[PDB]
């Protein structure tokens, strides 16, 4: 595979930089061993001194002055080692970094102008497969990921197996014991890091099958919230989602427990490990002699090693996906895979004029999604003379043009444009002999000079002046500040579409063509302008071969030679009225024309409250994170007081000493540890469990107790109502998980480091607080320089992008062909920036990365040069300098954990918002109690009066203006507007989805505002336009349960008896209590609607609200529906809508509402006997 090779066009300077990036990235790996190396060579010595100090108890005079002195002249040769390798690490930190940005910059600079020309270059092929718009964002987001790839993260891998394989060369040939013990735990290791990665996966999936079930209720209850609303079932759809809740938390503890089993357990095998390798070291010594002391340490960096290659693995994932992406795509990138069709290279004769001559012309879709779309075609179309084309279809007359161009080339046939074909003519000529006039409006983000400019480069204001003029666009740029110089933002906002359109004209006068193709260009404009269009292409022609589409019979009139299709093939040929009098396509054209969700407050730690008010205790908990954090340098502790025995005094007491360490660096770490962390565990599980359950109930109740642009915007999707529901829980999981966790690395330098600090000699303290604050300081603020670069280098490929959307959205731009290469130019200038700031980031990228390799050895080489010194001369001891070095890895872990956590608080912030704004609520709906509860506050006579209503959209324009009406008991009142959507209105304005503005409604006096939302649901029935059905037994169905309702059987029978529909119940096994399948997709419409009335009459309406009842039916569906609405009716109210009539042809009360505004009202008869607008409509039935 070549990733790098090929991929780079094997640069020569790529290949070589290449090179020194590895070779300066091995240096820099070995040379961490190489430091440690150090340590033990100065841990021998110190020793040594001190073991002579020991078994002499007499000398200490001699002993203060000549041993120390060589200890002295050893910490300068040593300060030599630590800096000789300081400043390597800082040259070859540089070296490294050119290579992620040097290299890679002339190279996706190369790679991405190359390939925008390949677009170009293979015409048509890049088109046709995936979707412009889309497809260019997957590609400028996929180009800085090559970058990525081909930045540092190869060095980076190259520098962690150094580390470690280059490493464990002198560990293992300097001893071979300690190191096949250190091979020996790998496998265990890494087999029970299987186990684990097995775990995970398994256990996601399961959550993921319970979390579905949740989610599926959630679905179908939010789409279908309004009808869950009408039977008043909010509070049982509310019972089912619990059930689902209560599953998908119990998989969620386990999850958690075996979480916290595979962490605790892992934790354990480290301590295990590591107390094993310090064990075996100890018992080749004490009783034997293989180590002084330097070999120890040297592998203690050979378990650094292996930790190495665990942060190299996401370099190799960060290269695996950097080239997966691009390389799929790079196939596409080299060669052109259309060598059919080219931009580039032909030959001509230089052709004055051309006569099309169409030769047997048969061609398919260009998708090829229908096969054969040109049955034929004879066309002789000579200069001088105008042929108009009309059809049965607008496609065919399209396609004739698009092959008539080199985009696509015809399977059988060939187009002759004078004595060539189209395929010895060569590309650049062919365009600019061939204007287009195209239906759509140009669109363009500059003044009118640049847009007359991208026509030819080298046109004069003289040409610009007689071009405009005689396209009739002089007036409009006068008219606009700066003249022709007026920038047109965006794509259009200074000009209305016509006007794009003459520009375009004006800008093909420019090109003098002998061909013009007007497609629909004195179509689909208003009269005024077609006949300031007409005029711009009456004069543009002077003679010129044209060939005009469009659907205006006048300029079809003027053509000399009118030519019949059937959609595709020639039929008809001859003046005008030849085909009039044929009766052909032309003729029969003739008579065919005779809330806001993300705005900027947030959170300020309304988690821990909104969590804390439903937490009631674990305090053992939170005081838990805080003895497991003082629990981690205690280990530490403990490992220091083993090497100084290990280090002073004689054979008698050492091995004892060491033995009862061992079982103590054991019982302190391993078991207490576990304990703890499966507390810690226990607390943020059932915390972020219970969270889960509180969080997604208190959600969907108040979603049922609100209503109105909270699922009615396209940004309050359902979809994206239950995407929350699953993110935000999710999420709260991970937000209680990082609090204990601050606690924890809070205590861990911080608190028990200062007490640590304190048994000191303090001069060691002061020698380390030179470290600590601006270790962490050069990584945070490493950090805050490294984001600000990448901020600039998206803003930059913001505007690269930005002028490149605006060629690829146009496929159109191949037909000019001049402003391909034009735009790319642009592009090289505007993508020169990013490129020169690239090489700008490489020097700051550069010393930062530098600096962070200058403070690591500056901390080494001054604990250990000050540390000694001094403090030899008076009291010194093998204690405090392992737990200063302790407390400098202290350092790095703090930082590494805190970046971590600030998107954690950010995501968490916003999920909390979330939550809160949802209960703010807006409540027309809610739950309700305020009516009296009689039978005796309803008579059934519904008045209304200056009601108005419009969508929650605003600018929809209200379509109830000034509405009254009044139906009496046992009256139909039907609803009938030929205009508008004022019908369906009415239905939902009394249902109360969507309050009146103005004006009210009564229902006999009592108003539709001070409604109880049971009491109102208890006194209305409806039937929908789409019945739906929830995935549970047919019995539940026909009547679904209230807690106000009683269903029986013996009621659903009779429930289905009238409804009719017990007629596919019976034959359906078990009758009434059968489920089949899921939902109400194995049933027809017409079987639902019976169930939809049959769930109405439960509620005992005395007034019927029917939403096409009598549409979406057709033959015998709609008699057997009406039907059962005609029994379901016991002389009870209805307004039935539909512009269908039918059974408005018994309807008591017909009435004509003419948007908002009632023409005419009144019984059949009498309406029928007026010649009025009701009338009309029924004349217009026959």
């Amino acid at each position: 595979v070549s990733v790098l090779t090929m991929f780079r066009y094997a640069g020569w300077l790529d290949r070589l930089y290449m090179l020194v990036g590895t070779l300066a990235a091995i240096i820099h790996g070995v040379a961490l061993p190489l430091m440690m190396l150090i340590f033990g060579d100065m841990t021998d010595s110190f020793a040594s001194v001190g073991n002579v100090s020991k078994n002499s108890t007499n000398m200490s005079e001699a002993d203060k002055r000549a041993m120390f002195a060589k200890l002295e002249e050893e910490m300068t040769t040593y300060a030599y080692y630590y800096t000789g390798i300081g400043a390597g690490v800082l040259i070859v930190a540089y070296i490294q970094v050119s290579f992620w940005c040097l290299a890679a910059g002339r190279q996706i600079h190369k790679i991405r102008q190359k390939f925008f020309h390949a677009i170009m270059n293979q015409e048509i092929g890049w088109f046709d497969v995936h979707d412009v718009g889309e497809l260019n964002t997957r590609l400028t987001d996929d180009v800085s990921k090559i970058n990525e790839g081909i930045g540092d993260k190869i060095g980076m891998f190259f520098q962690a197996m150094a580390t470690f394989f280059g490493g464990f060369i002198i560990g293992f040939t300097r001893g071979w014991k300690l190191t096949l013990v250190i091979l020996a735990i790998s496998p265990v290791l890494g087999l029970s890091a299987g186990i684990w990665a097995k775990i995970l996966s398994s256990f996601t999936d399961k959550e993921l099958h319970a979390y579905a079930k949740a989610g599926a209720v959630a679905e179908e209850v939010l789409a279908a919230i309004r009808t869950v609303i009408a039977f008043g079932g909010q509070k049982k759809e509310l019972e089912r989602y619990n059930n689902n809740l209560e599953e998908a938390k119990r998989l969620g503890i386990k999850k958690a427990i075996t979480a916290n089993i595979s962490m605790g357990a892992a934790f354990l095998l480290i301590y295990a490990s590591y107390a094993l390798a310090f064990w075996y070291g100890t018992s080749l010594v004490i009783s034997k002699e293989y180590s002084i002391g330097q070999v120890l340490t040297v592998f203690f960096s050979v378990l650094i090693g292996a930790f190495s290659v665990g942060q190299a693995s996401p370099n190799i994932e960060a290269f695996a996906n950097a080239r997966g992406a691009a390389y799929e795509v790079f196939k596409i990138i080299d060669n052109k895979p259309s060598i059919d069709s080219f931009s580039k290279s032909g030959h001509k004769p230089d052709n004055i004029q051309g006569n099309l001559e169409f030769k047997n012309i048969h061609f398919s879709y260009p998708s090829r999604k229908e096969v054969q779309i040109l049955k034929g075609l004879n066309l002789k179309v000579k200069s001088g003379q105008t042929v108009a084309l009309v059809g049965n279809s607008g496609c065919g007359k399209s396609t004739t043009v698009q092959l008539m161009q080199r985009l696509y080339d015809p399977l059988d046939g060939m187009v002759s444009i004078d004595g060539q074909d189209i395929r010895t003519i060569n590309v650049r000529y062919l365009r600019e002999i061939i204007g287009v006039v195209s239906q759509e409006p140009v669109l363009f983000a500059t003044t009118i000079a640049e847009n007359i400019r991208y026509g030819r480069e080298d046109v004069t204001m003289d040409e610009i002046e007689k071009a405009v003029k005689e396209a009739n666009a002089y007036d409009f740029i006068m008219k606009l500040p700066h003249q022709f110089d007026t920038l047109v933002g965006e794509r259009g906002a200074q000009l209305s579409g016509g006007q794009k359109q003459r520009i375009a004209i004006a800008r093909a006068l420019v090109r003098n063509p002998k061909i013009l193709l007007l497609d629909e260009a004195t179509s689909a404009l208003d009269t005024e302008s077609e006949a300031v269009v007409q005029a711009a292409l009456d004069k543009a022609r002077e003679g010129r071969t044209t060939i005009v589409i469009a659907h205006r019979l006048s300029t079809v009139r003027n053509a000399d030679v009118i030519a019949g299709f059937d959609g595709g093939v020639i039929v008809e040929q001859g003046n005008h009225d030849e085909l009039m009098r044929e009766k052909g396509i032309y003729f029969k054209l003739v008579m065919t024309q005779t809330l806001d969700e993300d705005v900027p407050p947030a959170s300020f730690w309304r988690i821990l409250k909104l969590n804390s008010t439903e937490w009631p205790y674990f305090v053992v908990g939170i005081f838990c994170a805080i003895i497991n954090g003082g629990l981690q340098p205690a280990f530490s502790v403990i490992f220091s007081k083993v090497v100084g025995v290990f280090t002073n005094g004689g054979p008698p007491e050492t091995q004892r000493q060491n033995s009862n360490l061992f079982s103590l660096l054991f019982l302190i770490l391993g078991i207490i540890s576990f304990i703890t962390f499966f507390l810690q565990g226990f607390t943020f599980g059932k915390a972020g469990e219970i969270l889960t359950k509180r969080l997604r109930y208190m959600v969907f109740k108040s979603m049922l107790r609100q209503d109105v642009s909270w699922f009615d915007d396209p940004k309050n999707t359902t979809g994206a109502l239950t995407t929350r529901l699953a993110n935000d829980a999710a999420q709260v999981k991970g937000a209680t998980g990082s609090r204990l966790a601050v606690i924890f690395q809070n205590i861990a330098n911080l608190g028990t480091g200062i007490i640590i600090s304190l048994i000191y000699g303090w001069q060691l303290t002061l020698l380390l607080l030179a470290i600590v604050p601006i270790i962490a300081i050069a990584g945070v603020v490493e950090m805050k320089m490294l984001s600000g670069q990448a901020l600039k280098d998206k803003k930059e490929l913001e505007g690269s992008g930005k002028i490149a959307t605006e060629a690829i959205e146009n496929f159109r731009t191949v037909v000019s062909l001049t402003r391909e290469q034009k735009f790319e130019t642009m592009y090289a200038q505007s993508l020169q920036i990013p490129y020169r700031n690239a090489m700008k980031k490489a020097h700051v990228f550069g010393i930062t990365f530098s600096f962070t390799q200058a403070m690591m050895y500056f901390s080494y080489a001054a604990c250990f040069r000050f540390g000694a010194y001094l403090v030899t001369q008076q009291l010194m001891t093998f204690e405090n300098v392992l737990l200063v070095f302790s407390a400098i890895v202290f350092g790095a872990m703090a930082v590494g954990q805190v970046s971590s956590f600030a998107p954690d608080y950010a995501k968490a912030t916003v999920s909390a918002s979330h939550i809160i704004r949802i209960i703010e609520k807006t409540p027309e709906i809610d739950s309700y109690s305020t009516q009296g509860l009689k039978p005796n506050m309803l008579e059934g006579n519904v008045q209304f009066s200056g009601v108005v209503f419009n969508y929650p959209t605003r600018p929809s324009i209200p379509v109830l203006q000034g509405l009254s009406l009044e139906v009496k008991k046992g009256q139909t009142l039907a609803l009938v507007g030929s205009s508008g959507c004022g019908k369906s209105t009415v239905v939902q304005l009394l249902e109360r989805f969507y309050d009146p503005m103005a004006g009210s409604v009564f229902l006999d006096g009592k108003e539709i505002k001070q409604l109880n939302v049971q009491w109102l649901r208890a006194q209305l029935g409806i039937v929908s336009q789409e019945p739906i059905l929830f995935d549970c037994s047919i019995a539940e169905n026909i009547a679904y349960g209230d807690n106000s309702r009683v269903v029986s059987y013996e009621e659903i029978v009779r429930a289905a008896k009238e409804a009719n529909i017990h007629q596919f119940i019976d034959s359906l096994p078990d009758k009434y209590n059968t489920r089949v399948g899921d939902k109400g997709t194995q049933l027809s419409g017409g079987q639902k609607q019976r169930i939809a009335i049959a769930r109405a009459l439960v509620r005992q309406p005395h007034i019927l609200l029917l939403d096409e009842a009598t549409s979406a039916l057709d033959t015998e569906s709609e008699k057997v529906v009406q039907e059962a609405l005609d029994k379901a009716r016991e002389g009870r109210t209805c307004i039935v809508i539909a512009h269908r009539l039918s059974t408005i042809q018994n309807a008591d009360l017909i009435v004509v509402i003419q948007n908002g505004k009632v023409k005419e009202h009144g019984t059949h008869q009498q309406l029928l006997a007026q010649k009025g607008i009701y009338f009309s409509m029924v004349s217009v039935q026959a």
